[PDB]
Order: structure tokens, then sequence, then C-alpha cells
């Protein structure tokens, strides 16, 4: 279930702001830490009465010289000073200056919002003329509990109801309902702007006006015959549909409800087959089942009774129609025709998210099948030899099973700048943190190289660059241990935080190799362009001059 | 249902065109409201008399001294220009030379073609040697209407004609499909060329040769035995089919009329199997009904009959085969060899689309889970840390709840550059209409920032831009509450209507920031390049000189 | 299945530096055969100790003078320099010197690590103060041998168990199950990392605790009544479950397995359902077949109990529901109930596969009517004539029966430059190897050039350039024979080997030509642009003058 998070920490001034907003009352703000209280925010109403504008009155100091002139005293102007440094409610009959210069009656007053800490933060200065959280790994595995005990209630009551017309076991599932109550209002919820909301003294009517009128009039036992008034128990079946959200993140899960309600679905119209029975008495195929197991009228079996009907129901909405036992009567009939009605739209509907739902359980050997079948398609149309048949196949399985075919990058972009940056930070923290070049270094610039950071993984015995191949990129070994080669001649073996290509500087442009440069072991590592690099230190000019000096390549090329 | 709209407030001249175009009577035209009378258009008929082509003849005077030269008088040439003035019909006795210089026998005619108003518009110089829309809230949900009364005529009819050989009911419904054809002489129609067309002169042919054929004989009640030709009702259906795309508009009523249908499929094959029990008697289906239902021959009910053939038609047609009920004779096997057949394409068919129906009205949930399982495959490939995890959550969540998956962009530049203007025009119309700077300002300029502004949502608690990072944008607060901070140290709160960045003149690059900038509440902001913005005011250098004078940025940022 | 393919040949250094890293004893390596014995791998341990860096002590000789000092002597130091050259053991007591320039106490070990053939390679200078193969033809053929023999477990074991309470045949299919265990250990396997892993001392760890356990048991004929313990050959299933991925690889085989099992589903139902006739005797559907079969109670046959029961469970998964045999019982309709619900999952779940693979199958034919349809509803739209009409139809049908309707450039770039240009030189190997020019050439170009390439397929009649065209490109024949002409003219044909355009070098600028260009065969060429081939010999001066002095362009064009 999604989460609002939180209220940042400083949200207690946006309230106050909106009351104000509707009052009317002209006033400004200041905040205490920030050296000599500078103007944070102010209203148009008090930008029109000066005339000076937003863009001028931001970010000047609390004692607005601006503001002053001849008329205004100096044991008057004073005290403006000395309250906000004391921390108290005064009242200040002063006057004050326009940007044209005409002076007006004015009252000042100075309100400390003190925080739950303890000392002062902002001054905004008026003028006139037990608890439980819903993600928790208790309430997790609840709702999955209270989840069987709802199919409890469906499937037993039906059965009570109908037939007989467990003591200790149906008293300890009926008082669970009456908990539940309880349960939701010391609970938390999220609205869209209200990202969370503690206490008990808001929830309570959210209930109401949510649902709390079903839920109430599920849970409630009365004992006052007819006790055909327990299916009210069934109406416990919303406390699943509201909370459908929550039981579809697991994939796999989604099989058993949809299967189980398949169940019900056949177990109610068994239930209901049986009542049509009985409760009209005259020939029908209640008497014809008495001829069929030898027992006519005494009479036959109850579980027998229920099983004739279950399997019938089955047989009618599978769209199989046995006909060991069928309708007969008219009413009959009117059910049979019902049931394949619903069932032909019910053996479409249900099975046909059973088809979806199996592709989206096994959806990696769906499109590996297909993606597969390209590669042997692009062999068979240009004739791949085996030596270069076994890499194109080796890397597609490597590739493939590395990532499970999930787009990356495409995914990547489809999220914002920020958070992309913090992505790929979160990615490239082996080599941005654990560097002495990348340690001293600011952290917009480490957003930035981020971005244009690549994160290509090399396997056993490939090739990344090759004897008089132009040098585009730079390389970070994070895993493995990479050799280089000339001719089979071993030269050099680099293991973890190593680097090679060439210092972007010495003569200006892309410089060829000395040889080959291959992988031992899984060597998974990291790599960006001369291009990209040449973008960031034109941009920073601070981090340049420091980037060169403190890193040192472990191999120059020629 | 498609408009025409309108045709524009001068297509009455482009009629007369096309009437001198057949008649080959060469001619010009030229405006009385613009000044002078400039030459608007003109045939080629005229330009090859002269010699002078369109491109020379085009906004030239209505006087056109080129085409005089010596022959012609002063005293003739004049009453031409007072003509024109005075609006009356003349013929003008006069003569004109042409670009060689050689004169010619002519005689000119003006005729002023006086609108509905009553003043003179347009001047064509001849020479020579109750009422009804159809997308209107009454007819909306009049067709709606008619159609629960046609599946009346479908459903009742042949349980009329079938099975007896109600009074009141009866003619209201007949009666009704006689005013059917007087409402559509009334209400409008669209051809494609034709954008609607009033006054009824015109639909009436349009209706005979449409459908009036088919509609006539199926509103025709006549009492002249042998009342089955009451079957001419079963033709009201016409009315539906040939008005298919009014009722699709609703996705969710699709399954109302794809599972009626399938009903009414049932309902005719029940009537015709029970008539097919009728007329051959000698043993088959009937007398073998008389043994199940105690009932032989008397006889068994009516009510029964019915039942038992539509039950018996949806076992067969649903594919399920009870066989309490079941063909016997060669006839009635004929029948149930055409309805196996037919419920095969019917049952694949009808329930193929249901199943697409069922995925098109929960294309939201479809998706949804799929992009879902993308984020969290993308989450278990990078092993990504909780913080970091809630904000791709929280994002995919927000975003996907906002636009409800919807490309905005992707969709956008699908059509054309005017009609994109006009989209982002309405998107950013609280920056662009209530700003000083964007007030003063062209209609072509608001057009193309509108291309190259970007609607930016921001939720609350996000980092838009960060410290030290190049402020390659520039942003506008519509919504919300946007603070500034600096090591946690609030410096600065902007509400809706403010600006900032830098000014994109200072120093001629992108500039560092001070910090943080957050979002308290849903704070949706547009933003724009300062590469986009320099190639605005390049191209407009009236709209810049202007700009940066009067737009003040409430923060500038170092 | 997917290969490991090789551990790379030094990988034995790779494993030499975890043993020593867990040891932390601080060493170095260097090659033998490299001249002078250059510093190839290095770990911190050792840098850390005289001070200097892989940086500066990388490609550095194995004596290191930097390292010596005047406390260091010259008897003792030359020891080091004919240890490596004498290639023995040697415990060397010397003092160094650090990057500062302090005496420490230190000792040398030399050990040359001689490999399989017999010369030594390596130097690690330490300081101190039958079998068979799993991708083979024999074990290809054979895992569908396996398949077809565990099939006839899984249908003759339930017929043996179930209906009798062939003697040569059960015993040589039983004791092949024991073989396959011996062939499991002799023949191998590859793990993620360990790229395949011969020698049988290794492979038995990874049996036991992979599947041993449970194909063990499966393999133990035991004779000690009560022969119903030989239900454990029904595991010998798990032999084909494991190596399901092996069986996939021919798409056509899937519709064998998918539906053979189909009939085993059947099959098991069959023998469960007679078993339920038997175990239960007190009027079911076992004396019901004895009147229908006139054979009640002696009693009916065995051949027909098997078939009826087969014949019964699938009508009823298959969702048919004949009622020749059908339920009566309490225990029958239990069974019914199952194999109606394990049916209209397995008859949903299954054939939805088959729908989904006839596709598959036919996949050629799928997109390729989608794709005419496209071509046909483009040439509706702008109203093609027949001439240009054959040339589209042609053209489509040509590059589609070429290529299978595969995108050869988009799977290309999958993957990366190396493999990528691989591929490229695989298909351009009839130019790049076979010219004057191509073959005195450095092979970083000839990779370079590669993805540059491209090649443009040309089929009978068609006009590659026309008369007054820029020639951007540059062509070459590899096969069929090409004309050129101008104005019906035959100017020259030009065969395989062959060369046309113009030298990028005369006047630097795209320059026409003299006429038209068409194919005779099905004379397939390549091309590449002049924008393409300048930014190449940009990069490579050495190979450009020498380029155009070499190469011969058989035809200039003006």
């Amino acid at each position: 279930v999604r989460r609002g998070h939180v209220a940042p920490q400083n949200t207690f001034l946006d309230t106050i702001i909106r009351k104000f907003e509707g009052q009317s009352r002209k006033f400004i703000i200041a905040n205490a830490r920030v050296e000599n209280c500078a103007v944070i925010y102010c209203n148009d109403g008090f930008c029109e009465l000066c005339g000076y504008s937003r863009a001028e009155v931001m970010q000047r100091p609390c004692t607005c010289d601006f503001l002053h002139g001849p008329r205004t005293q100096r044991r008057a102007a004073a005290q403006i000073a000395q309250a906000l440094l004391g921390a108290e409610e005064r009242k200040v009959e002063i006057a004050f200056y326009r940007k044209d210069g005409s002076c007006f009656l004015c009252l000042v007053d100075v309100v400390p919002v003190k925080n739950e800490d303890g000392a002062v933060i902002m001054f905004i200065l008026n003028f006139e003329v037990w608890t439980i959280l819903h993600y928790s790994p208790f309430k997790a595995v609840w709702d999955w509990l209270i989840l069987l005990l709802v199919i409890y209630t469906a499937v037993f009551t039906p059965y009570s109801a109908a037939f007989l017309l467990l003591a200790v076991v149906d008293l300890i599932v009926d008082i669970m309902f009456i908990v539940d109550i309880l349960i939701n209002f010391r609970t938390t919820y999220v609205n869209a702007n209200e990202e969370v909301v503690s206490h008990p003294g808001r929830i309570a009517v959210h209930y109401f006006k949510g649902w709390f009128l079903i839920d109430m009039v599920a849970a409630i036992p009365f004992d006052l015959l007819i006790g055909l008034l327990k299916t009210a128990r069934l109406l416990r079946l919303v406390r699943v549909a509201r909370k459908l959200d929550r039981y579809s993140e697991y994939g796999a899960a989604v099989l058993f409800l949809l299967m189980c309600t398949f169940a019900l679905i056949a177990h109610w119209l068994a239930c209901i087959w049986y009542a049509i029975g009985n409760m009209e008495q005259p020939i029908g195929w209640l008497h014809n089942l008495g001829d069929q197991i030898g027992k006519p009228y005494g009479g036959p079996s109850i579980k027998d009774k229920y099983v004739t009907a279950l399997y019938f129901t089955f047989s009618s909405l599978t769209s199989v129609g046995f006909g060991n036992v069928s309708p007969n009567t008219n009413s009959e009939k009117i059910f049979s025709i019902c049931v394949m009605l619903i069932g032909s739209l019910m053996y479409a509907s249900i099975f046909g998210n059973v088809s979806a739902i199996i592709q989206r359980l096994y959806s990696g050997t769906a499109r590996y099948h297909t993606q597969m079948l390209r590669v042997r398609e692009f062999i068979r149309f240009h004739q791949i030899p085996n030596p270069l048949r076994q890499r194109l196949e080796e890397y597609f399985q490597h590739a493939w099973s590395y990532t499970n075919g999930i787009d990356m990058n495409a995914v990547l972009k489809g999220f914002p700048e920020c958070l992309q940056a913090d992505i790929c930070l979160h990615l490239n923290r082996s080599l941005l943190q654990h560097c002495k070049p990348f340690r001293g270094a600011t952290k917009g610039c480490l957003r930035a190289l981020a971005m244009k950071f690549k994160t290509t993984h090399a396997p056993p015995g490939d090739t990344l660059v090759h004897a008089g191949d132009l040098l585009t990129a730079l390389y970070f070994i994070s895993r493995g241990s990479i050799e280089i080669l000339r001719g089979d001649v071993v030269v050099a073996i680099l293991g973890k935080n190593d680097i090679f290509g060439e210092p972007l500087n010495l003569y200006a442009r892309p410089g060829k190799s000395n040889g080959d440069v291959r992988a031992l072991t899984y060597c998974d590592l990291h790599k960006i362009h001369r291009d990209d690099l040449l973008e960031v230190l034109d941009m920073y000019p601070e981090f340049s001059d420091h980037f060169w000096s403190s890193l040192e390549i472990t191999f120059n090329l020629r």
C-alpha cells in the first residue's frame, strides 16, 4: 500500500499563513537562526502598504531601515530589535514610511512561535492601523488472517442456514469482527494530501462516512425461530473489497483469490439449489435423487444432498452438463438458465484473467523464448559461424539472466533528474565514495557525474578494447580482475578500485591503445566518456585542477 | 457523435466563385471595409485578358490605374469609384488597356452582395466584350429511450406470434415508431463536407435514399386471421444498427448491449424451437416433455413450454448440453446442429469481446500491475535501500494516480503546432494571463513560449534543485508554498505567482545556487529552459527589452 | 542449453592472489616472457610498505632500483636477478628503502610457477620482516531417449497397479534408470561462475545436494503381496522437470509435450476413477456399466473397464459431459467435482499456451498479413498507380522473404560495440578481406569501418542512383552484375569485387552523376557514406595516404 511519508518540519508556518490569509491581517515572517532575521516570507497585504514588492523586500533584515524615516523615534524603534531577542509579546505604538514617503498610523505585534523543543524559531510580525501503524509487520500478516476467517463466514453460514432447519468454533470467529472496528480507529490511514494522521481525534469521522454503516451491521450478534437473519455475516466480504489493493501485491496469490471465489460462487448456488427443492412440495429433482441413491420417501442423507447440489452447480457453470442431476420443474429451469448466463460470463471472465496471470507469473519464460527466436533468426539470416555464434548466445543468455529482461535505462528515465541522480549515486557508490579524487568533491558535482556514468558489466573472456582503437571512454574497476595483453604477452592485471585509459589533458584528443583488455571473473565495472567528462569540469572550474592532480590513472596507453 | 462545427462567415463568396467558374464569366472581388477596396480575389480569366498575374494584381486598389490609359475618359472612370460608394447596379461602357498597351471592347458590371444585416460588404466586378439539434440533451437521452422499446419489439412480438395461436401496452409503443420518422426530418445531420444542414428543405432527400424504405415498412399498422405479418416490427432493429457509434461512447454500456443480445439470440431460438414442435404432428420432444412434467395428452402449460425451450437453446449455444430436453426427430437435430454451429461462433466471438471489454473497462489496473513489477524488478536488480526505495515507490504511485498512466506529451504531439499551442496556452493560462510581464506581450509570442514550457508537478518533500547545481531552468509557482534552505536554515518561502532562479542576462552562463528548494503541499508549478528562452527573444526583439525590465525574479541565486 | 565456455589461460594467477590475499603475505608478480620482467600485478600490502602506489610501480623492471639504496649490497642484489634466470627457490637476506628513505628488515622469496608444458612463466616475489560432455551429439539425442521411457513409467505403472490386482519389457526400462545416475556423475555441468567442471572429484557433491535423494529413490527395485510400492517409478518425472529448458528449444516440440501430458492427466484420473469403483462395494457406476454392455454379476471386461474410465475422465475435463457414464454415489461426485475444478483450470491454461504456440510456430504468417494490410491501406490512402504499386508490392514481398520480417539493425544494437563490430566484420568479410586496399590495413580500423558499413540489398531492375543526384555514398559490389546507363545507352557493367562513385578527395564535396545504375540479378552489395569515411581517416592518419593510393575506383562520375 502507498504511504504519504511525512509533512515536512516547517509545515507549521504554512498553516499559520492560511489563518491570516483568510483573516487578511497583513504580516511578515523572519527566522531566528539565520544570523540577523532575514525576511523569509511576506504576503501581498504588507507589500501594497509600503509599496515595495517581494523582489525588493525578500532577504532584508528584520529592522527594515527602508520602512523608517524622520518621524519614527530612536527609543521606540530600538524596542523592536530587543523584543525579538528577549521573546515576548509587545504592542508597538510607532509610525512608518512608504516608498513615496508618507507617514501613517501603524501598530506592530511580535509573536514568537515556540516549537516542541523549547527555543524560539520564527517571528510573525502582524500590522494594523497508544497507536498502531497500518504498514506494520503486525498489521501486515493480520490483514491475511482476517481474510481467512471472512472465507469461513461466506462458506459456513449458508450451510448452517439452508440445510439444518461446531458450537465453540462459531463465537470465536463472531467476536473477532467486533474487535476489528476498534482496530480501524487506532490504526493509521493516508489521505492524498493528509500524509498519515496520528492521534485518535480525527480518523473517527473518516470511518463513519467511509465504512462504519456497512461494517457495523456485519458485527451485531442478536438473540431475540427465524435465525435466517445471520445473513448479515456475508457483509463482512466488504472488508476484503475495500482492501483489494493490499492483496494484489503478491501476483501468485491472485490465483488463490480467483480460484477460491470460483468455489464460493458454486457454493452459494449449491445452497440455493437445495433451497428450491424444499420450499415447493406438491416430482422434481429431489424425489428423482431418491431413486438414484436407493432412499425414497425416511429419505436420503444431508451430506449427499449438499454434494449432489454442488456437483450440479459446478457442472452447470463450468459448462459440462452431466445430467445425472438436472432440472425438471419451471423454477428449476429458471435457476439453470440463470446459472448458464452467469456461468457463461464467469467462465469467460474469471479464467480469462487466469490466462493473463499465468503469463504474468511466468513472464520471464514468455519474452525469453520470443527474444531467443530473434537471435536464431538473426543467425540463420547472416549465417554466423560457431566461434562468433557462441559469443552472441552467451552474451544474450548472460545479459538476460543478469537483468531478467528489464530495461534498466528506459525505466530510469521515466523518473526526473534529481531522483535519477539519486538512483545512479546509489549504483555508483562503490567508486564515488571510496576514491581519493571523488571524496574531495562537492555534492552538486557527484550527481552530475552519476548521470553521465554507465554501469557496463563484463563477463569472463570478453574484449572491451582492442589494439589501435580510439579510447573514447575511461574505466573504473569495481569487481574482479582485468588483464592487459599485447600479442599473447601479459602486461598487467588490475583488481578492484583501479583505473585505465588516458588522462584527458595530455594532448586533447583520443589516443590509441597498446593492446587487449580482458576479464577473468565476472569483472563488473563502470564507464564514462571523454565527451561527457569535458562538460562537467567546464561547469565546475573549482573541481578540475584538483581532480587531475589527486587522481592517478594506473595505466597510460599508446 | 462527431460534429461539422460551422461553415465560416465568408463562405458565401466561395459559392459565388463556383457559379461564375462554371459560367466562365471573368470577374474580380474587393471588400468594402478594408480602406480603399483591395483586390481580395481574382480568377485566371481576368488575369489573361490584361496580362498581369495574381502576384501583381492582388492587393491593388479597386480603381486600377494600371488598367486605364489615354483612350479611357475622366467622366466615365469616375462613375466606377462613385458606384461602389453609392451601392447600385451599373453597366459601364468603357475601354481598358492590357500590359502591352492595346485598347479593346469591355463592359463592367458592379453587383453589391448585401448580407443578412443590411450594409454592403463585397463587390463582384464582372467583365465582358421550428428545428431540433441532433447533439442536444433532449435528443441525447431520447436515443436511449428508443433503444429500450426496440428491445420490447424484438422480445414480445415472437412470444405473441408463435405461442398464442397487455392490450393497452402494445399500441403506445407502436405509435411511437410513427413519430420517429417525423423526428428524423426536423433533427439535423452532418455530411463530411456539409457541416450541419438546418431548414427542412434538404434533409428530406437524404432520409429517402438513406433509410426511409426500411424504417417506413417497420412503422405500418394494418388490420385487414394470419397476424404473422407483425414480423415487420423486427426491422426496427435497424434504428439501432445505423446509430451504433452513438452507444459505444459509454464503454461499460457495451457489456449491457452484448449481454442483452445474447438473451435475444436465445429468445428467438427458443420461440423457433417451440414452433418446430407444433407444425409437424404425427413421439418427439413435446410429447416427451408431457411425461417429465406429469401432463400428457389436456396438455402441459404454455409458460412451461416457453421456459423449457429457452432452457434448451441456452444449454445448446452456451455449450453445456443438459439433456433433460434434447432432439429426437430429424428436424429437431437439424435445429440443434444449426444452434451448435452459430453457438460455437457466438460463444467465441461475443465473449471474446467481453474479455477485451473487461480489460478495457479496468485498463488502469491492467497496466498498473505490469508497471509496478518493473519498479520491483528494478529494485531487486540494483538492490535499493529503503530511504531511496520509498521515493521511487511514492513518485510512481503519485505520478500514476495524478495522470492515470496517460502519456500527456506523446498524445499532445499527435496534433499540429497551432492546436498544440492552444493546448499549452490552456494549461499555462495561470501564468501567461496573470503576470505583469506576460500581459504586456504580443499573441504570437505567447503561443511560442507555451510550446517550450513544461508542466512539472512537485509533490511534498521533493528536492527540485540542490546546492552548487547549474541552473539551466527558470521556474514559476502556480500552486502551494515552496521553501528555500541552505544547511537546515530556512531562507524564504514562496507562495503562488512567484519566480526563482536567475536573470538570463547578468553574466550569460548557468550560475550556481545557494541551496535546496523543497515543496510543502502539492506545490504544482511550471518550468522552461534558458536555452529555450534565448531562442524566443532573438525572434522577438520588441518583446525582450520589456520582459526583463517589467519582470522581477523574487530570488537571485549564487 | 547455455555454456560457460572456458576459464582463460591466466586464471591460475587469479587463484594464487586469493590465497595470499587471505593470508595477507604481501607480494608482487612479473612475467618471464615480456623482455625484462615488468611488474604485471601488485597488492596494496607491498605498496604501503615502500610508499609508491600502483600508478608508479606498474610497468617497472623486476630489479627495482627505486627500492635499493646505499645499505643494500652489490653481491646480494645480483643474486635476485640471477635467481629469476635460473629458476629456483631462494631466501634472500637483504634490506630495502622506502619513498622517504628509511632502511628496514626484509626477506625475499622467489617461487617460479611452472605450467603444464614445462617452462617458467610467472614469478611471485613474497616479502616479510574417462569423461563425457553435456552438449554432445551423444548426450543430445540421449536426453530425448530418456524422456520417451519416462512416458512409459507414467502410463504403464498405473495400469499395472490399479487393474491387475510384458515380462521382459519391464526390467529393460527399470535397469536404465540405475545407469542414469552413473551418467550424471561423468557428464559435465555449468555453474554461473564455474564455467564447466571436468574431472570426477567435484560434481559428486553437486549431485547429492542437487537431485540425488529424489532420483535415487526412483531407481530402487526391491522384491521383499503389496506391490503398490512401485509408485516410486513416478518420481522419474523429476528428470524431465529439472531439464525443462533443454526441450523448449524446439518450439514445435512443445505441442507434443503439452498434448501428451493432457493424455496422462486423463490417464491417471481414468485409473483413479476405476479404483473408486472397487474399494467400496455394498448400485454405483460399475454395476450400472454391467447393464449397458450386457455383462452383469461373471462380469464385464477389463479392457472395457479402462476405456469407459478414460472416456469418462476425458468427457469431464474437456468439459463435454456425455452421461453414458456418470457419477451417482457421494465419492463418485466428489471425484467429478475435483475433475471439473482441475479441468476448468487445465482446459483454460494448457490450451491457452497452445493458442500462443500456434501463433509462435506460424509467427511469419501472423505479422505478414498485418504488415500487408498497411501497404494496401497506404495504397488506398494516396491512390497509387499500378507501375508504382508493383514496386512497393515487390520490394515488400522481397524484403520480407529475404529477412523473414527480422529487425537486423535493431537486434544488432542490443549487443555492445566489440561484439557489434564482430557481427559486421563477419557480414562484410567478402570486401574487407579480399581487397588490395583493405588487406593492407590495421585491425582496429577494420572494426571501425564495419560499424559504419551498410548491407544494402538490391533486387533486379531497381534504380540505386539517378542522373544529377548528389553522391553521398560509396558502393562495393559483392554479388551479381550492375549496369550503368545514361539515356538508354549502356556505358558499362560491373561484376563482383567492383567499386563506383567518386574519390573523396578530388574537390571535397558531393559531385553529381552521369546517369542510372541498375541491377540484373540479385546484385547484393554494401554501402557507406562520405560523412562516415571522413571520420575514420581523421582518426587514422597512417591508414589514409595508403587507402587512396592503392584503391582505384572503377567508375568516376560527373
